């Protein structure tokens, strides 16, 4: 029974009308419907989408039993629907039991809250389905937090970790954690734009605490608008849809205050021709120094409010600035004021880019027992203090953790259960090899030794996929 692409949303709307929380998701799908339908038709012309098996897919939304996560769920469901899969949407324990009770489930999209429910509801046979799980986890899960016993040994108290999955089963909001898979979402998209209009990113007064100098510098050159705080700020209150599309289409500069971290909104601003003023974090913010991140299953350090925007887009669309550097902020605002407007969206955040990525994952990513192909492997040695993530990135590659097993001249050697191996002491030519295959980790820098690191190429604008991965 083969998957046939769908070009009509009538059935999708009927499914999402069964859950009150999808109300504004259905609205957004209608706004984006022509983009989605154009994209599934264009993909089907570029690539053979024939002879794909129709999968029975459980989509269990633990969080419905977070706007960015609701957007990601909406875009995932829409992608599955367009690709012709048999979607069973669950937002209750009752639904979960019924769907799994019926059997034939081939693929499971769930969040970590939903996974706790899955385990509790199904009992010990929950692990029978473990290889079919794709776990929507916005901020990502590094191997040291996923391995229950290693995490306990290191004193990690995360309520989110210790699931003992293959870490590539965690599906992230941005491609920030190469131990994981990047799922993302779709970003909704010069006489319109008011050259001197800036708009503050942040719907609560709390976000604005101790930003006055920053805002005062911006206010020297631009009107400061808000949707929520100095007297001069022009507040439009809470908005949406066409209205917010208009306000962003009207705005030259979208102003970050530091929070929230890694949201969709800066990408929507850039897609609508805005530049993003992106606060720089020195030191970088992590579960080690930031209350928001304490208990999150990663030590990943954020170098700015939106590191994807900073690293994968950059100027002129994204100015990553020290808020405390008055010279730097003024230079940035004056630059943006004089910039030519260039609306931009990375391919991977388009309808067709997301359809291509999720179709590849559905067809090629299998944890139930080779992809990416071993031809993609390029091995790099991380210097001491450098992670496998870093040394791949430094060569315009990305760490590919599925190649660690193929990397596991050595005068002596030993075995260790540690996220930092395989390692090489090139002084005494001593090799330490991985003794616990669940501890293979792109994340982590050896303090003394070189790390032996598995990298792969990526399609520019589609970092989730190697050139030979389609
Ligand atoms: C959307 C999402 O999950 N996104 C990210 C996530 O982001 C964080 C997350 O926080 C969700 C939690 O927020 C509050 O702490 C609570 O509302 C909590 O709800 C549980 O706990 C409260 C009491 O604290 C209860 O009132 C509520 O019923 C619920 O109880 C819990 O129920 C579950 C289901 O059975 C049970 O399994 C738990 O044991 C039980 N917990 C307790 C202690 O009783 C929320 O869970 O979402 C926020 C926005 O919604 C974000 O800002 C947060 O950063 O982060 C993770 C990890 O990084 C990521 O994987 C995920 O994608
Ligand atoms: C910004 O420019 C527009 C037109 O160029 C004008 O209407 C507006 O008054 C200006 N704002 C400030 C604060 O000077």
């Amino acid at each position: 029974s083969l998957a046939e692409i769908r070009t009509d949303f009538n059935i999708l709307y009927s499914m999402m009308k069964k859950h009150e929380e999808f109300r504004w998701m259905r609205l957004r799908i209608r706004r984006m419907a022509d983009a989605w339908i154009q994209a599934i038709k264009s993909l089907a012309e570029k690539q053979n989408l024939e002879k794909r098996k129709r999968k029975k897919v459980l989509v269990h939304l633990g969080l419905l039993t977070p706007l960015g996560e609701l957007v990601q769920w909406s875009d995932l469901i829409t992608s599955l629907y367009l690709l012709g899969h048999d979607i069973r949407i669950s937002a209750s324990l009752a639904e979960l039991k019924e769907i799994m009770g019926g059997g034939g489930v081939e693929l499971i999209y769930i969040d970590i809250v939903g996974l706790a429910q899955f385990k509790k509801t199904l009992g010990p046979s929950w692990v029978h389905y473990q290889c079919m799980l794709r776990v929507l986890d916005s901020f990502g899960t590094e191997p040291e937090f996923n391995h229950a016993n290693y995490a306990q040994s290191k004193g990690h108290k995360t309520p989110w970790g210790k699931w003992n999955l293959n870490p590539q089963q965690f599906y992230t909001m941005f491609p920030h954690t190469p131990d994981n898979s990047f799922l993302g979402f779709v970003v909704e998209q010069n006489e319109i734009k008011r050259q001197n209009q800036s708009l503050v990113y942040g719907k609560v007064d709390s976000f604005w605490k101790n930003k006055k100098i920053y805002l005062d510098i911006i206010h020297t050159y631009m009107e400061v608008h808000a949707t929520v705080i100095p007297s001069y700020v022009k507040n439009h209150g809470i908005l949406s849809g066409r209205d917010l599309q208009f306000l962003l289409r009207e705005t030259k500069l979208f102003v970050g205050l530091g929070f929230p971290y890694e949201g969709p909104a800066p990408l929507e601003a850039i897609a609508n021709g805005c530049a993003f003023l992106n606060p720089k974090f020195n030191p970088p913010k992590s579960s080690k120094n930031t209350d928001f991140f304490i208990g999150k299953p990663t030590l990943r350090e954020l170098t700015s409010q939106h590191p994807y925007a900073e690293v994968f887009i950059g100027r002129p669309h994204v100015w990553t600035v020290d808020l405390n550097n008055q010279e730097e902020v003024e230079d940035a605002v004056k630059a943006i004021l004089n910039q030519k407007i260039e609306p931009y969206m990375p391919y991977e955040f388009t309808c067709e880019g997301m359809l291509q990525r999720i179709n590849a994952f559905i067809e090629k990513q299998d944890f139930c027992h080779m992809w990416p192909p071993l031809s993609a492997l390029q091995v790099k040695l991380a210097e001491p203090g450098q992670s496998c993530k870093q040394v791949c990135q430094e060569s315009q590659l990305i760490c590919e953790p599925s190649f660690f097993q193929h990397l596991n001249t050595c005068q002596s050697s030993e075995l260790a259960k540690d996220i930092l191996v395989p390692s090489f002491d090139p002084k005494n030519k001593h090799c330490v090899f991985q003794g616990d295959l669940l501890l293979f980790s792109c994340a982590g820098a050896h303090p003394r030794h070189q790390r032996v690191c598995p990298c792969r190429d990526f399609i520019k604008g589609q970092v989730a996929l190697c050139k030979d991965c389609l």
